[PDB]
């Protein structure tokens, strides 16, 4: 098991014959106007301390990313990898701080450019496949976010070795980019500060399943861009090989956000609250229907807003409040919507305890809502635990994994306990009463 770089004669023909959906556009191809603007944006962003290592989960384990990052993109958009939902600090799409919003404006135009370069290469790539479709192409380049990366190999000197082709130290281990639109492209701007050369940053590629076809290590210099086209991200894996100097990168993606925008999730909540009499906002929640399919939907949306949104957000300690206040209000509103749903749940629970309610209808209600209440107990445990791992305590005071929402047994404001174990036990019991 070995690797190839431009030092090798076979490199170029291997690139052409076994990795042709990968494109390099060296630093020369990018206007010098742009290079300075985005390199300042990286630096300003870093200075204001907008880049955090993410507390991520993989194969059951809580791990911090070697790399520090921030997600920038369309307002209300999220990008989710390794069970962690990153929320965009927004960029001036038509429709917070002066210095910070300058960097975001910058990466938006980077986005515009990379998108342009991408559509072109996709057009060329299709043209080489002759020896409507233009909507497919344009959508697969419609980058809606970029995830920025930073590492200092010296200040962060805790790097794994590459296991298969001897490529050396990895800033990022072998992976596929998750949560991307099918066959959508990825475009990376690489900003270094200064066998394969250990001091230089590379991106590495291999075929999935394969450690016999030699991998490519491609040198990345200050300002070089690369592009993963079409199904490349699915058929191959990539990693980042660290150099010795620090480096930034901006990875532009077409996030599959069909259940991952603010608007999507507000609409979901609003769909749940249609089962609620909504003349007035108080604690006396009254439901229009107890048809199983509707109660189930309500409880599923309840879970969705709680775990994919509130807890994901608060798990990162409102670290983005340093960059924008953008999510602050929407997250308050989702909490407020969530609390009403606790009201809904409580009311369903009330109706299940009602005398003059035929067991048949009661058991139909139980069977509809049981899986959701179960999933809700287990995930509440998981998030509680994940919030209090010693790896999470070690973190600073502005990134402290807050377990929100959380309330004590004596809390008069909440109609239901955080711990649903007794509630769940009982409902399960009644369903087995024969
Ligand atoms: C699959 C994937 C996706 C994104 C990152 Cl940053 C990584 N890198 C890590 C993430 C968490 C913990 C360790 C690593 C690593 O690179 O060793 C990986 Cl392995
Ligand atoms: O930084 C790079 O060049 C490659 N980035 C990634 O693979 C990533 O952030 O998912
Ligand atoms: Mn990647």
């Amino acid at each position: 098991g070995s690797h190839m770089t431009p030092k090798d004669d076979e490199f170029y023909q291997q690139w052409q014959l076994k990795y042709p959906k990968l494109i390099l556009r060296e630093a020369s191809s990018v206007s010098e106007e742009l290079h300075k603007e985005v390199q300042e944006a990286f630096l300003t962003l870093h200075k204001h301390g907008c880049l955090f290592r993410d507390l991520v989960r993989i194969q059951g384990k809580d791990l911090l990313t070697p790399v520090s990052r921030i997600l920038i993109g369309n307002p209300g958009c999220t990008y989710k990898y390794l069970n962690t939902r990153l929320f965009t600090v927004p960029w001036p799409v038509k429709g917070t701080e002066a210095e910070i919003a300058a960097a975001c404006e910058t990466f938006l135009k980077l986005n515009d450019y990379l998108q342009i370069e991408t559509i072109q290469a996709l057009e060329e790539l299709a043209a080489k496949e002759k020896a409507q479709d233009e909507v497919d192409i344009k959508s697969r380049a419609a980058y809606n976010v970029t995830l920025l990366n930073f590492m200092d190999p010296q200040k962060m000197p805790y790097l794994k070795e590459e296991p298969y082709f001897g490529m050396g130290k990895m800033a990022v281990s072998w992976h596929h980019d998750e949560n991307l639109v099918d066959r959508s492209a990825v475009a990376v701007y690489s900003y270094s500060c200064e066998g394969r050369d250990p001091d230089i940053w590379h991106v590495g590629f291999k075929i999935s399943w394969d450690i016999e076809t030699p991998g490519l290590a491609i040198p990345l210099h200050q300002g070089d861009c690369y592009f993963m086209l079409d199904d490349l991200n699915a058929t191959h894996q990539h990693c980042v090989l660290a150099g010795s100097q620090p480096r930034f990168s901006s990875t532009h993606r077409v996030a599959e956000c069909s259940t991952g925008t603010l608007d999507y999730i507000l609409q979901r909540c609003q769909l749940a609250l249609q089962n609620v009499c909504d003349d007035v906002d108080n604690d006396d929640v009254s439901l229009k229907s107890f048809e199983p399919a509707v109660l189930k939907q309500g409880e599923e949306i309840h879970n969705e807003v709680e775990f994919e949104w509130l807890r994901q957000f608060w798990f990162q300690g409102n670290r983005y409040r340093k960059c924008t206040d953008w999510w602050c209000q929407p997250m308050a509103q989702l909490e407020a919507l969530w609390k009403k749903m606790e009201g809904v749940t409580n009311a369903v629970l009330h109706e299940v305890k009602r005398e003059g309610l035929p067991v048949e209808q009661r058991n139909e209600i139980l069977t509809a809502i049981l899986a959701s209440l179960t999933a809700r107990q287990n995930l509440r445990r998981e998030w509680h635990a994940r919030c209090q791992s010693r790896i999470a305590r070690t973190l600073p005071a502005d990134q402290k994994p807050e377990c929100r929402p959380y309330w004590e047994k004596d809390d008069a404001s909440m109609p239901l306990p955080f711990d649903l174990t007794d509630i769940v036990s009982e409902l399960r019991g009644q369903l087995l009463e024969a």
